[PDB]
């Protein structure tokens, strides 16, 4: 394992079975008590095979407890199809995004397999990128339908859970969706000569008698939309949600539908059947959550790619979405092992994330003419046209919210989940070209005075903030930041930060007794109370 | 067109259909009468389209005519299907190489060509890269059984033939070989389960019951040796032929055959589909030429790539290889049209070719021990080494002939071929890394002293040169080069340079009366008498 540098977060993680108490540094609030379960990925190599996408380590979560003012730390592989079959064969036996599968000799273009492929899913388990909760437990989940309960005090995986039994989707996102109810809103692709978009709710399994208190079984769709081009339809990561409607981006990033259904043959990954269509416009399409219906507007944008939305909402008859805004993604090789490695991931310029926000004018009034700003009368929307065309159709341009690049976006769920509001957290892992020392992000959505958290040397690595509420507060940002601290150096052991939510000063932080916790991903906090 | 750069070379050229007197600055020889074609691209764009790669522009042919101690200039574009639909087109409507044709909406894997493709075979006749004698005539050739024989005087395009209607193979290469009889020898490939290299011999028409004397008729299958990946064969520019033997490299270039079998559906090119197996050896396959039976030797070499053999020829039990080795080819992405404009392609060096030897031992002797050089008692094998393995397999390794990269290699074919030679001439068309300002190379095979004809500036570029004899002459290069200059400005008129093949010093040049001659491949020079 390297000494310094990118190379030693993709050296592979080992179980940290036991919890362990970290040295304590500062003071906590009395309401931090509850536990914070974090995905990422921790397996990279295999016996000398090593897998190519960050997006592809072998899923390896972490537990971070916390209680009487302590942190405790422990952490634990997913035991997944993807991890059991890889460990036990010491090969890549199982594909992921970015890296192929052992090849099969029984699977070629003149084996009988290649009359029955397409009667054939291929089970991808390695559910490394988020937690999602239903009723009262947590699946760890990636962006396909194959999910696993994990026990939230010790880390063990439990049952499977198959999300096409109740919807038929070939993929879908890691990000769903929840609101006070507790019911979980996806979307997911269904691949065919129409491919379609599949928007789906979940009720909350305790509202409602179910088998037990953390089943998917109340699992309909809502309606679904078609992909413009059906053979190549948008890749997505996430979407957004207000009150009444879900929202998402037709990105130029696109699936070759095509090469994927064949990509057993052909011997290509996921990732190798993504493109950019820089050609194309970006559309915005936005399904009723109640009727099932389209919203029967053309809505386009110039070409740009979001990993993540941020809050969404409605105010005055528009629909305010606020998501981190990347020029060109490409297909995502940027975040290749090898391009992290070297720190160059850092300032591809294209590439890198910023808050952004754009206005979408839910209906045209009939004294509107082509060429008005149909924002032009509501008056904090400026920084944002949404401009009628000739055609009807609206143009629609964003405001940059903050200089700052970042993503990670997180903001005070349950207080202004689906309603407008001030604070978006967020991390600057992806990296900035212009030398600045931001680690975490709050940006200021209403007035621009943004605050920022500075990495104190150039060995730490700012992971997904998660915000805490005071029980006892009122303002949006009265609570703490939880924020895991990575380290890319045996000079810098990681640790949590705890901040203060309204100035981002620091008041505690949390050693982790180990030498590297992940460059992970997302992360859930469930509270004691 | 801009004034100066590759650029210049990839607009379109345009007919020339009646010979011009070529203004004369010098003198050749009494015997300096014949005629040389010249194969290569010419056709780039099509409407606002380009193709993508070197080898995709549409065969333009041009006359060099030697007579009377002048010679007369003519071109024109070959007639094939691809042209004849090209130029009735407004995008790119002929597949090549390294280009697509616009899609087929009725050919997706959801339609019912999915179940019939295997049947479909489409016929590639962009025949640009060479021109290859049988009988009296001269055809044609792509790396694909589709051929046209071609007017030596009007460069008429006249009958197509079909290799494939008399032995199967799907491709085969356009650097047929021939010996003093007239017979032509070729390699090419059958793709299935069990992929195959097939060997075949065209015997002379003329001599023999033949339906005219410029016939293909009479071709068979002398026999065949497996690849070692059916579904990765090597790909094949050229191979070698001595006088009892064929020889080929099985090369790290190796074709994603599953890949090509559904590239309609992958919307994938020819080029698209190859790959550098760097991880593997070289074999060296050797055939004779009338048993049809392999050598019963394995024999293993350190990877490399040839475009180019040079000459081949059996001594004192050996076979002796001399080829234009590449270390590292990649899928030739080196010469993609965006990487010539820019004349990177020229510094890229892993990808210079360099001349080369390697000396085959035809059997081992019983007192020859696992560690043995092979050639140890062979004076002349000196910087060559065939070392025994220990199961029994033979390992080569090389001799670099000269430190000048070179290629488009040839000979004194009249007097030396398949025999023990000292000179291959060549051009440094691919580039250098030391800044050189080499532009014909006499590569001396006997560690002799290699010679030097320099570029005048850096507009001008060296096609391949093509040896022509005295017939009064006793010693292997007594005769002329004749090179084709081409120029990449406008301040430099394209000119045909003939050199003193002992001295390499000009007698005289022939300037073009047009603006630009093709970026082109290879040439043959009939002589008249
Ligand atoms: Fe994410
Ligand atoms: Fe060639």
């Amino acid at each position: 394992m390297e000494a310094e540098g990118f190379p030693r977060l993709f050296h592979n993680f080992e179980n940290v079975p036991e919890p362990k108490e970290c040295k304590k540094v500062g003071s906590v609030p009395s309401y931090l008590t509850g536990t914070m379960l974090r995905n990422g990925p921790g397996m990279f190599t295999v016996g000398e095979e090593e897998y190519k996408h960050w997006f592809d380590g072998l899923g390896f979560m972490q537990r971070y407890h916390f209680e009487d003012g302590k942190m405790f730390y422990s952490a634990r592989y997913l035991e997944s199809e993807a991890y059991t079959k890889t460990v036990e064969a010491q090969r890549i036996v199982a594909g992921t995004f970015g890296t192929l599968s052992f090849p099969d000799p029984c699977k070629t273009i003149f084996s009988k397999y290649f009359s029955e492929f397409m009667n054939h899913s291929e089970k991808h388990d390695n559910s490394n990128v988020a937690f999602t909760p239903v009723g009262d437990s947590l699946y760890a989940c990636t962006e396909t339908p194959h999910m696993y309960r994990v026990d939230l005090d010790t880390l063990k995986t439990l049952e499977a859970a198959d999300f096409s039994k109740f919807v038929a989707v070939h993929s879908c996102t890691a990000h769903q969706l929840y609101d006070e109810n507790g019911d979980v809103y996806n979307i997911g692709s269904r691949f065919g000569p129409e491919s379609a978009h599949v928007f789906t709710v979940t009720k909350n399994p305790k509202n409602q008698k179910s088998e037990n208190d953390h089943s998917w079984e109340h699992t309909s769709k809502i309606g679904e939309i078609k992909a413009s081009d059906p053979l190549y339809p948008t890749y997505m990561h996430s979407f957004g949600m207000s009150e009444n409607y879900l929202v998402m981006f037709e990105s130029p990033v696109r699936l070759h539908l095509q090469k994927y259904l064949l990509s057993e043959f052909v011997r290509a990954t996921y990732h190798d059947c993504l493109e950019w269509h820089g050609d194309k416009d970006v559309s915005i399409f936005i399904l009723n959550k109640k009727t099932g219906e389209q919203l029967p507007l053309t809505l386009k944008m110039n070409p740009f790619f979001t990993f993540h939305h941020a809050n969404t909402f409605e105010k005055d008859g528009c629909l305010v979405m606020d998501y981190c805004r990347i020029e060109n993604a490409g297909k995502f090789d940027t975040l290749l092992i090898s391009n992290m490695k070297t720190g160059e991931f850092q300032y591809d310029a294209k590439f890198l994330p910023y808050l952004t926000r754009v206005i979408v004018p839910m209906s045209v009034s009939s004294s509107a003419k082509p060429g008005d700003n149909l924002l032009k009368s509501v008056p904090w929307a400026s920084g944002c046209t949404s401009i009628l065309q000739d055609d009807g159709s609206i143009r629609l341009t964003e405001r940059r919210v903050c200089e700052t690049s970042m993503e990670f976006p997180r903001y005070h769920w349950e207080k202004i989940n689906m309603k407008e509001y001030r604070y978006v957290f967020g991390s600057t892992v992806f990296g900035r070209i212009d030398g600045n020392l931001a680690g975490v992000v709050k940006a200021d959505l209403k007035f621009g005075n943004h605050l920022i958290w500075n990495r104190e040397n150039p060995h730490q690595i700012c992971g997904e903030p998660i915000f805490v509420p005071n029980p006892e507060g009122i303002e949006e940002d009265d609570g703490i930041l939880i924020v895991p601290i990575m380290s890319s150096s045996e000079k810098q052991v990681p640790f949590v930060l705890i901040l203060d939510a309204k100035t981002l000063e620091e008041t505690a932080r949390f050693e982790i007794p180990e030498a590297r916790i992940p460059l992970g991903f997302h992360a859930f906090y469930k509270p004691k109370n």
